[PDB]
C-alpha cells in the first residue's frame, strides 16, 4: 500500500496508478516569472459562511477535517471556474522540517506545509463522480510558513493528540475555515491532479500568493501525529508531500501582476 516511506513512496506510486506520469500530474514548481498574468481571471469568491464541519480524521497519509457537502453551504466560485463547487473536506501536507513539507513550490521554493481545501464541481453531483471529469474538482492551496501562530487554526491542533494514529476520528463541528485563509486572494492557477493516489486528472488548481504563518507549537503538533495503526511501530506522520512534477503542456495563469 502506498505511502511517503523508502518503499512505497511518491517514486513507487506510478506502479499501482499509471497515471502518475499522466499529463496535468500535480504539484508542479510555480515559476512566477513565467506565469503570465490573465485580466480575463475573475476574483475568487470564497463563501464560507455557512460551511458545517463534521468530523476530524486521521487517514494515515494526513488529517482531513470533513464538511457537510449535501447542499451549498461553503462554496468556490469564480476564478478561473465555471459553475459552483462544494467544500467536501481541509487536509495539511507537511515535513519533518520547516524548509520542507509543501507540495507546489514557488520559484523552487518549499514551505513549512501546505493547505488543500478541496472543493468538488456540483454539475457532476457527487465527488465520485466528479473525480472522473477534467474540470471535476477545485482544490484551495495555501502555503503556511513558520512565524507568528494563526488563532484560526488553533481549535485544529489542539484535537490532533485524540486521532494520533491511523483510522482514528472524531467529532469536529462548529470549524469555521474562514479563520485559516490569507488577507488576499490572489492566485495562480492550473489544470492538474490530486497529488495523493489516485493521482486523477480531475483539478483545477489554485494556489494563493500570499501564505499564512502559524507558529512553532502548532506545526510541531502535526509531526506528533503518526502513519501508523495503534499497536504498530511508531513511525511520526512527516513529510507527507509529493514532490514537484513536470509542467509538460500547462501554462500557469497568475490573477495578479
Ligand atoms: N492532496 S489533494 O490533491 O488536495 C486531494 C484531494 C482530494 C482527494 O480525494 C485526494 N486523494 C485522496 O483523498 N486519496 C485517498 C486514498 C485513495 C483513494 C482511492 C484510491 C487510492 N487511494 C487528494
Ligand atoms: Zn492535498
Amino acid at each position: 500500500h502506498w505511502g511517503y516511506g523508502k518503499h512505497n513512496g511518491p517514486e513507487h506510486w506510478h506502479k499501482d496508478f499509471p497515471i502518475a506520469k499522466g499529463e496535468r500530474q500535480s504539484p508542479v514548481d510555480i515559476d512566477t516569472h513565467t506565469a503570465k498574468y490573465d485580466p480575463s481571471l475573475k476574483p475568487l469568491s470564497v463563501s464560507y459562511d455557512q460551511a458545517t464541519s463534521l468530523r476530524i480524521l486521521n487517514n494515515g497519509h494526513s488529517f482531513q477535517v470533513t464538511f457537510d457537502d449535501s447542499q451549498d453551504k461553503a462554496v468556490l466560485k469564480g476564478g478561473p471556474l465555471d459553475g459552483t463547487y462544494r467544500l467536501l473536506q481541509f487536509h495539511f501536507h507537511w515535513g519533518s522540517l520547516d524548509g520542507q513539507g509543501s507540495e507546489h513550490t514557488v520559484d523552487k521554493k518549499k514551505y513549512a506545509a501546505e493547505l488543500h481545501l478541496v472543493h468538488w464541481n456540483t454539475k457532476y453531483g457527487d465527488v465520485g463522480k466528479a473525480v472522473q471529469q477534467p474540470d471535476g474538482l477545485a482544490v484551495l492551496g495555501i502555503f503556511l510558513k513558520v512565524g507568528s501562530a494563526k488563532p484560526g487554526l488553533q481549535k485544529v491542533v489542539d484535537v490532533l493528540d485524540s486521532i494520533k494514529t491511523e483510522g482514528k476520528s472524531a467529532d469536529f463541528t462548529n470549524f469555521d475555515p474562514r479563520g485559516l485563509l490569507p488577507e488576499s486572494l490572489d492566485y495562480w492557477t492550473y489544470p492538474g491532479s490530486l497529488t495523493t493516489p489516485p493521482l486523477a486528472e480531475c483539478v483545477t488548481w489554485i494556489v494563493l500568493k500570499e501564505p499564512i504563518s502559524v507558529s512553532s507549537e502548532q506545526v510541531l503538533k502535526f509531526r506528533k501525529l503518526n502513519f501508523n495503526g495503534e499497536g504498530e511501530p511508531e513511525e511520526l506522520m512527516v513529510d507527507n508531500w509529493r514532490p514537484a512534477q513536470p509542467l509538460k503542456n500547462r501554462q500557469i495563469k497568475a490573477s495578479f501582476k
